[PDB]
């Protein structure tokens, strides 16, 4: 077919953006490698300190610490969490049909991989190498480096693999051991299953497999020693139940070790991308757990599912395949582009929706775009962009009016100059330390900025590209497809390097990092970036509607360029996000990824690597809450994201007992989002309602009427 891993472009951002180098430095990397570290990434957290050693790195189903100082010798900590808390606030009006409020995974060290040597110190730390897929993390003795274990940590592993070099093998944990069967036979050889007691119980397997056996000593309730410094390669698993024991032996010999996706177009509209696996050795079947979207859209014609299954940290329960590659098929591709599917509206509503397309074009521009920051900026760029759009393919909406499309594409163009130009309030600057760009609001006062992290939403420590710059994006395109010979040059280049900063394919293209927003296991995207303190839960995301916005952005650039793989790239993640987007986040009755009574709340609120909070950034009133994954809306969330069993699901649940009550422009959004299953009854209450500050009543109506069932 198609490749999509292609670069957009290669031009040098230095030519567009000032450029800087970003203050707050990874703590861990090995610098000479020449490799990027991600901002975005499950990984992330390995680079830098954090409070009491405790933020977490989750490959799933194991999550890890790394030296947290609990139950003696600093190491390896894994904790699988077979359960969870759950938690309420105190109950409100606000919150009307809630007891569940958030998902969390106690902090529990179940075993500990660590060595004697390091009873009386603390063991220096690198990160050696990364993928997208997988970290190198080193522990050695300080100013001992030849004494050293490397943890090859990959998403999905099985087993936690140790190399230890001339280092003794020390295991421990918060729990009694309360059994040690060895060679299923102090204890000898190369094979361990003990038994803890906690609550489901906790079976694992240590597996040696060095030269030479091991030989371990109960030293307490909860450690097992090594003889002498051990130097090959041990493995930890955890056993699922007892049926999975020769499964588990039989693979113990092979390990992960990272991991190359590439991805294709297929002629009959669907795409695919491939996890190659890479692994120590072939000589045994490679296990490793997926994701529930795993299962539902892998190719079966190359994996065998097994029944071991176990719990992620955050989305339901993983089950082992076995196989050296997973090629993971999206069928069904998203038609939209830039209207809605029926681009015309019910004519009967056309005089009033002119009307108020009138009324809103003579808003002004400069005061509803030019906003104290980048986010709500573009908000307001994107909200004209859509007037724009209908006016000026007045031949499939049926909204002709010559002088007004004029109009309406002029004060656009006017409005999105001073940021094609970077002019705005809070500009960008090229970062040639994680080859990316950054807002110059949160950076230092030594390089103008507010000296807060926590300006412009993190943008300056790489929260929230992909909802920032999917509004920039989305305007760009959209000028682009109507005027594609205005400022084309500088617009290109912009525009692409926007888009590249948030989702570059392709690290031949070696201005920016690949994939800084994106993640190929989990099928979703991220929004939190760095966090210096540590991100005790891992990477977060709030809105889905506004990582949808950014690849409906990118699809719309590609079409108004040409581009063929940008535009399929930009589909398959669309559909993927789609896939994920029903699993984890927007739950609908069947959901078995989470607690029945938190799939009531149908919408996960803000989700994390380690906890689930229903809740926002931004108030807990119950509008919120759902409202943000209700904007933008446009075509995309409308036609193809949002489904109407969803919507219609949602309303009864939680939200056709709240919105008439809701006086803000929340109303807005909400009866927006009610449009997709009832717009004979949401069209009277956008004639009225007050709109989101992203959203036009003109277009609310529009869209509205183009629902075929009005
Ligand atoms: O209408 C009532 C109030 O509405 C506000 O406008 C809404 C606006 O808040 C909302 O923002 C969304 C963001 O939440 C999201 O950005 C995330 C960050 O919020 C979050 O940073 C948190 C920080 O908020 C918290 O207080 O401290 C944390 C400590 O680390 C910090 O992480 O981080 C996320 C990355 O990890 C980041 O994604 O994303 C978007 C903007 O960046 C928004 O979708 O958006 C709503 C929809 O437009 C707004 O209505 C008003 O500003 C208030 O004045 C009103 O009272
Ligand atoms: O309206 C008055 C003031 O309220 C502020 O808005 C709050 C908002 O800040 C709050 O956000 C919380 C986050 O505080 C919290 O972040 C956690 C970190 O602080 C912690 O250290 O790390 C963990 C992860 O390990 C984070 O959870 O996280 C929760 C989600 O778990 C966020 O909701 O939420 C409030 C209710 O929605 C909201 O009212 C606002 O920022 C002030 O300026 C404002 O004046
Ligand atoms: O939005 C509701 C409410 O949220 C509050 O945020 C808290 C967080 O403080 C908390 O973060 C945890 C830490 O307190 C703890 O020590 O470490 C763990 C990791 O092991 C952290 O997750 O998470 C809870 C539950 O999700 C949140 O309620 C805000 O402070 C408050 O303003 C807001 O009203």
């Amino acid at each position: 077919g198609d490749d999509l891993f292609v670069p957009v472009s290669n031009f040098d951002p230095k030519s567009i953006f000032p450029e800087i180098k970003h203050p707050f430095e990874p703590m861990y990397a090995n610098t000479e490698n020449g490799k990027i570290v991600p901002t975005n990434s499950w990984i992330s957290n390995l680079f830098y300190p954090s409070a009491d050693n405790l933020a977490p790195t989750t490959p799933d189903p194991y999550t890890l610490r790394l030296l947290d100082g609990y139950g003696g010798n600093p190491g390896l900590t894994i904790r699988q969490p077979s359960a969870k808390v759950l938690g309420s606030y105190p109950p409100t009006n606000d919150v009307p049909y809630t007891d569940a409020g958030y998902m969390i995974n106690s902090v529990v060290v179940d075993l500990r991989l660590t060595s004697s040597e390091w009873s009386d110190v603390v063991p220096d730390r690198q990160v050696t190498d990364w993928d997208h897929l997988s970290a190198n993390l080193r522990l050695s003795t300080p100013q001992d480096s030849n004494s050293y274990i490397d943890f090859p940590i990959v998403r999905g592993m099985a087993y936690i693999t140790a190399n230890y070099n001339n280092l003794t093998p020390q295991f421990l944990s918060q729990h009694a051991i309360i059994s040690v069967e060895a060679d299923e036979k102090t204890f000898s050889g190369r094979k361990f299953k003990i038994t803890m007691n906690d609550d489901p119980t906790s079976t694992f397997i240590i597996y040696s497999l060095g030269d030479k056996p091991l030989e371990l000593r109960k030293q307490d309730n909860s450690n097992l020693v090594a003889s002498k410094p051990y130097t090959g390669v041990i493995r930890v698993a955890k056993l699922p139940a007892p049926e999975f024991e020769t499964l588990l032996d039989a693979s113990r010999a092979v390990w992960p070790t990272g991991g190359d996706i590439s991805a294709r177009s297929d002629d009959n509209n669907g795409a695919s991308y491939t996890i190659k696996w890479k692994t120590n050795s072939n000589e045994a079947p490679l296990l490793t757990y997926a994701y529930a979207h795993h299962l539902t859209s892998i190719d079966d014609s190359n994996v065998k599912r097994t029944d071991m299954t176990l719990q992620s940290a955050t989305k339901g329960p993983m089950t082992a395949l076995v196989g050296n590659e997973w090629t993971l098929r999206e069928t069904e591709l998203s038609p939209v582009e830039w209207l809605p599917l029926q681009a015309a509206p019910n004519p009967t509503t056309i005089n009033e929706i002119m009307t108020e397309i009138n009324k809103d074009i003579a808003s002004n521009y400069t005061q509803e775009t030019a906003k104290e920051d980048n986010y709500f900026s573009g908000k307001g760029l994107q909200k004209f962009a859509m007037l724009a759009l209908i006016l000026n393919k007045s031949d499939q909406t049926q909204l002709r009016n010559p002088e007004l499309a004029q109009i309406a594409l002029d004060k656009l163009k006017a409005a999105f100059l001073p940021y094609l130009q970077n002019e705005q309030a809070d500009p960008f600057r090229y970062d040639t330390l994680y080859k990316g760009i950054v807002a110059k609001a949160g950076l230092p006062t030594s390089m103008g900025g507010t000296d807060d992290l926590s300006a412009e939403f993190g943008h300056s420590y790489y929260s929230d590209h992909h909802y920032h710059q999917g509004y920039f994006v989305v305007t760009a395109a959209i000028i682009h497809h109507l005027d594609p010979t205005w400022n084309a040059d500088r617009l290109k280049a912009w525009t692409e390097a926007l888009i590249r900063d948030v989702n570059n394919a392709n690290d031949g293209d070696e201005y920016f990092a690949a994939f800084r927003n994106w993640d190929w296991f989990a099928g979703h995207s991220w929004a939190g970036g760095i966090k210096p303190d540590g991100a005790l839960d891992g990477r977060d995301q709030e809105s889905v509607p506004e990582s949808v916005n950014f690849y409906w952005g990118a699809k719309l650039w590609g079409l108004a360029t040409g581009n063929t793989p940008l535009t399929k790239l930009a589909s398959l993640q669309l559909a993927v996000t789609k896939r994920t987007t029903y699993e984890y986040f927007w739950m609908l009755d069947g959901n078995k990824n989470r607690p029945e009574n938190i799939v009531r709340n149908k919408v996960i609120g803000i989700y994390f690597e380690q906890k689930t909070d229903y809740t926002t950034y931004f108030g807990r009133f119950l509008e919120y809450i759902h409202g943000i994954q209700q904007l933008p809306m446009t075509p995309e969330l409308m036609e193809y994201i949002r489904t109407p069993e969803f919507v219609s699901q949602e309303w009864d649940e939680k939200l056709g007992a709240i919105a008439p009550t809701v006086q803000s422009p929340w109303a807005g959004v909400l009866y927006l989002n009610y449009a997709i299953i009832n717009p004979a009854e949401a069209y009277p209450a956008l004639r009225k309602v007050q709109m989101d500050d992203g959203q036009t009543r003109s277009y609310s109506l529009y869209l509205t009427a183009t629902r075929p069932h009005f």
